């Protein structure tokens, strides 16, 4: 089931975009914290909410926009390598150039923040963004920021960086991830606009956490589960609570910056239009929401994948237990256990009865289909061939996989290989289904089934190898494993 | 001036603390958090509340009372120091047993947290202890602590500790400092006397933040100045927020370690009392104010002088402005300049009209009095004689000190120590003004003088050396310095 | 596959000399054996001829005369030290350890824990798991003074405090799970023990790294620089021995430091010091046993190179400055040697120069070198397979050996239903189509009787490796190094 | 007692480096590894040779010699430290060469458009100093191809250094002094002057066993793993004569000789060794008075670490690598000569314990009083034996003592009275204008440079700071005072 409105967040948010430049005077500079493209946590937290629906939010107010790209200085010269899509912040950046361009944004200006020795390689950088028709603002490193306020809104402050010359009233100031000086940028660039005459101003776009839900909402908590660090953690808006004596939800870094973010803007604007860092905020997310409980019960469970994800990477790096610590903690905030998740006790359950590495699914249907470690198969193969059989409707006593199919795939691992365990993992058994779907109609049946194995859930007792993640991520079905080896 | 009211809060804390207990059972471990003897900042920050002024507390319950102190096994094998005092965790253990033992107070029992048995240096302490007639009993690493709260209470968790045989119902729990296991010790130990049959309880005992003073309070904030971690800083209780619908504050750590806390006391006592860490502390303070604007005063100079601290501090050590930047949000959140420290400007006035160091105080009389950098004398020197003069009420004319006492000391430091410096440092100034007193009866009048210069603020434009500094420290005056060296 | 090193030579001279060095140190010999004991891959490729479990086929010569005694310390198992090695715990590989010394018919019926405490419980609940295997185990305490103060432990309140183990054969060689197992330790005990009960006991070293009468510059030992991670096992000139005896031979800094100490503790436990030397000390023999020094010094040379192209690769996967294959590049200037040297290495890097994707390359048995490129169908590394499979056949070139009845179930998975636009075919799925096709076919089964003598093959590929690849290319065999970039 | 020639020094020295450019043809780069000015380990350690021994061996070939300072791109921008900084050092060598009247007119820049980079190039020609300019290679050791070409040493700005003999010296290690060396000979081979390369350093001393206390003392006094004296076996498989080197330069060693080859034809150099030019061993007179000092050494250089460790909290890794040596040596801590009478009195007095030995070979103790810090104590009866009064005498006015010990008990709050040294110092020069006995002891100070001194508790910093303005060496064991 959904519970967010695509369409209704689309309208909604992008005219709260634009209110909130015309009460500033006529131009924004918007800074976007977070993912714009591939947001898969509000995806599977928010039902309905797709991975790209910030860049369809913009693409309602298309001819309004100017995108306006930040990175660090440091980040080109450390070839600061970004974990997501593994590439460096410098082709990170001419990524975000085209991508917007694809898709029919303006882009034609890249902010080169915390410029230091000027250097060969930010030369290098200059002239191949000047060959693809983007114009460079080069800045620098502010003395006394973020403290001296006098130095700041001053020439010898702001005015050291090169003032980016945009178009049009609507800035969206983005970056390939965190310390590119977005902020700062935004700042300095209201500056300059206030020294030329034009009103301006600033404001923040973030999806989570969202303010008009309370802390102990199930979506809040949830975004605590997708974080690291005490800096993320969500607390009540103190700002917003003593101005207007209603609480709202916001977080550690930016309550704690916002003190001189508001004396800054102070001498920036005569007074600031913000009292709280709610009030710089435009997120309209929480009023999108169209069925709570269904975003109730996904976030609970994105909290759930979160503690056993946690597990898993602190079993394999051989890290304390810090990160996983943390999502218990939310568990018991949200009120919730680890049962909850409904593949978690039967995946457990079979390996109790067996001694041998378990497996369950639940199926779009509502059912859990398990699987076992046998002589022929291991447990998640065994799992991925009961699914298919029980959604195409096959009896459960019928074999279909043949043994010509099976017999080259094992010869092969035990004569040339040297396996003393002949088990056929998750790309063998799918093989050699399909070769079995040359002649058996049953096998062809089943692999028709397998597109339907998407968003589905999976716990497994034992953490998987390299193949079994491989073949899981590709079918997009949704897995934990107790975080214990073979 | 005095804005505290000591009388009552030792009568009010103390039965509250007792009222505490008689709701829980009857038997209470109250965990002490902060310094307790010396608390040099409160004393600062609440004008009327005395450095002992918990102890004083305490001693209106002598006889119900007993102190436990904890030591973590691996601050042993680190050699962890209290920075305050200049002595290692193991001798401040020793020190807060003999202390208490002159006070009156029974302490018999040190519990040892986080033992190993491969750790040779904390079982020679173990036998060091054991022949000054003291009880030790051994805590260990519990597996699965905060999160298995069936590992943690059972054979296998507090199970595996041993037991304090507490004679008194009133259990006073205190440590050296932070990291040595005295939540932990206070949950083992009602777990050890649930088994037994007594009714146990816990509790936790701070100064500060005061709960029940708003978020805003200067009080409040000049704690936030004290700190050097986001963990530490000042949160509103959602938690009491949520449960009450009344605003208290909290902070970072106890609110994120809350959640596994309270699911602990419910499982150790059957239900739990407490619906948030507020009702989980006991501190009074805050209903004992007795002048507002006198404490608010104390707390935002306080607020100044950590500001100056921090940044004398980074100059040192060659760290970045973290923790200065920090105190600058705290002068923000205030609505306070650094100039609102009166002897600030004075001092730099004199280094813009001189081209040397300058130097200022303020008298308890509320006289600005600075000093220069002479031939003869530093400024700090300077500055000293010229207190002493105005607060004895020698005419500014007369020099109070002979060149009988001065020469020695020139001639030492030129000839025989090879300086080309030969002005007096403060230590040296006090021997020639000490030698000059014998003779003269102006230089005994000054020398009188140095009594009444406890507690009074100085301003420096240059870091002090460690023999000013310590010279400073032990007349109580409170120096801070702009971020500069000679 | 040419061999340089006198494998039943060493087999007659190294126990010749072992015994040798008993009967000159009165009858009785504790032997340390430190390093890999069954599976010396680097001296098998290092010294060709030498058998990965070259020093217990020596010993399996004189096994009559020979007790092993597995020591363990008793702190690594409250710690829970785990061998990297195989991924078992210091507890059950001395199990591991004792039942395949028995499968040989060694005789095992002793077993040390050094460093034991009566606080420590789960160290005496292997105690009784222990008695009731069929062994005695003896135990061993901690020394206060150990090693720097002489005066404690010699007399009782060291050694004195050992219990002593009653060993039946006159040659008893000490082993260990790992190092810091207090083995040496254990060996001075033991002849404290039997010095006191009237038996002529002493100890010696069974190192086979580095080879103490090969020159410092030699590519043998250079190699064993080559494969050290650590700095404190950096081979040196045992100056001792050159200020003793005049001779120039080869040790390493633990070794020569512990020296000075270790010579003091002789004395005392023997009367008058048999070793001058780190060298003395040792009974290697393996450097007598060399039949072809140019065989070895090739092969030797390969291995830094190997070990180059595995330390860049390494960095580039876990994220790391380049350390230690900037000291993997210094032995290669030691040995006067340069990455080209492995010969399938610019042959590869021509590949991805003509094509501008991933390539690969294999030097067969008979030393032809055969290429792969990245076309539609294959990925690099399975290309170079069907190729060097086909050239060691005798098949032909123009011959297709993948039958599309086998690729096609493969391809339409991969496409329709895995949802990837990677149609590409990996090793493993190859040699699954090359399994399938070698039914209809006997092309493809002659090919497949052919991936058995890709053992010992080097391999070059432009590209890090997937895990899959390099799973199978270690299955087979194959020796493969990598240039640090991804596709 | 003096084991090192100093005159001998000066010429042997700069004899030995003139005869090394006729070698090489008419020229020569010569890389100065290490301290220059103030080299007080030497000192100590090869007793005549002076802390500035170096310069003065320089200053007799003065007119044969330029000096060129090397300094790294990367060393200005992090603010790269040594105890002021890299930023000011360059502006401090060239002022204080040009003093005793050194010629120095060339500064190269190692490691394009920098802001404080090209700012520092019109500070240099505006105080007189012309500057080259040299890039990075890719491939720095291995691709010899790409270095002597057009590629690597051809884009380098060539310095047109006037005398035969340029000694290159920089702030600090890794300043790329060598780099520019051998780009400055590939230069002038191009412009058909022969010139060549030679190394510099005083320690290791390569004519002395490896185990010899004075190179010893040089592996006790560095503080990196990779810094240990290793037997030059390039020197060994070539001549057959044993000699001594280090890790890094053996390690170094084959890359650089290929470049060698190249950059000169023929090789000049089979070892580090050869490479080298020190005579600091053939200049010792004393080889038993050499062994004694640096024995001291490596014990005190112990200590250091100890009393380092103690303070900071940090792991006995240095300590421990120090004991090594000291076995090493064959010497216990036990042998530094004033550590057993210093404890003994601790073992008595159960108060904290001290001890110096005087020029003249005497042990003098010290002990805590009421009155006396047992430095204190320890400072008033050394100076009373120097000056030649007799030990009963008391040489401190009870006039001078009285207002010191008021002061720290009224009026500055503290629990103990007694007096640390820069306060028994002060005591002593008021009674000296009364008392002759004062006087003759305070004239004695100057006879306390270079005496031992162990005390059995750490110093603070006020008795730390006396004994350095003193000259006097102070170990200590590593424990504090009770509280």
């Amino acid at each position: 089931t959904i519970g967010f409105d695509r369409e209704k967040y689309i309208e909604m948010q992008s005219q709260h975009i634009r209110e909130r430049r015309e009460a500033l005077g006529g131009k924004l500079y918007l800074e976007m914290g977070g993912k714009l493209f591939d947001d898969m946590h509000a995806s599977r937290v928010l039902p309905g909410f797709t991975p790209d629906n910030k860049i369809a939010m913009l693409d309602r107010i298309k001819d309004e926009v100017e995108i306006l790209v930040c990175i660090n200085a440091k980040d080109l010269e450390r070839h600061k390598i970004r974990a997501d899509l593994g590439i460096s912040y410098e082709e990170d950046v001419l990524r975000l150039v085209d991508v917007f361009r694809d898709r029919g944004f303006l882009v034609e200006h890249v902010v080169l923040t915390q410029l230091e020795n000027d250097n060969r390689l930010a030369l290098a950088f200059i002239e191949r963004l000047q060959r693809l028709g983007i114009k460079v603002s080069r800045h620098r490193v502010i003395p006394g920021y973020p403290t001296d306020m006098d130095r700041i809104v001053s020439d010898e402050g702001f005015g050291l960086n090169e003032y980016a010359e945009t178009t049009r009233d609507l800035v969206v100031v983005t970056a390939p991830g965190p310390g590119s000086g977005k902020l700062a940028t935004c700042l300095s660039q209201v500056y300059h606009e206030h020294k030329r005459g034009v009103a301006a101003g600033y404001a923040k776009f973030e999806t989570f956490p969202i303010w008009n839900l309370p802390l102990e909402h199930p979506v809040n908590l949830a975004y605590e589960a997708a974080t690291v660090d005490l800096n993320d953690a969500n607390v009540i808006d103190h700002f917003h609570l003593a101005a207007y004596g209603e609480q709202t939800v916001n977080y550690n870094r930016d309550v704690e910056a916002f003190p001189l973010l508001k004396t800054l803007l102070e001498r920036l604007m005569g007074e600031s239009p913000y009292q709280s860092p709610t009030d710089m905020g435009v997120n309209m997310a929480g009023n999108c929401i169209s069925d709570d409980a269904a975003c109730r019960h996904a976030s609970e469970q994105e909290i759930i994948r979160r503690y056993f994800k946690a597990l898993v990477e602190e079993a394999r790096t051989g890290k304390d237990s810090t990160q996983s610590d943390r999502a218990a903690v939310v568990m018991a905030k949200a009120g919730i256990k680890a049962s909850q998740r409904v593949v978690v006790e039967p995946a457990r359950q079979v390996e109790e009865r067996t001694s041998l590495p378990g497996c369950a699914i639940e199926l779009v249907d509502g059912s859990i289909i398990t699987g076992a470690t046998s002589d022929l198969l291991g447990c998640s193969s065994s799992m991925l061939l009961n699914a298919l059989k029980h959604l195409a409707g096959i009896d459960d006593a019928i074999h279909l996989l043949s043994p010509e199919s099976i017999e080259p795939i094992q010869t092969l691992k035990t004569v040339h290989l040297g396996s003393s365990n002949p088990r056929l993992h998750t790309d063998e058994v799918l093989i050699a289904l399909s070769v079995s779907a040359a002649t058996d109609s049953n096998a062809q049946k089943a692999l028709d089934q397998l597109k339907n194995l998407r968003g589905c859930d999976v716990h497994t007792t034992t953490i998987l190898g390299s193949v079994d993640e491989g073949i899981f991520r590709n079918l997009g079905v949704l897995v934990t494993s107790d975080p214990k080896f073979q």
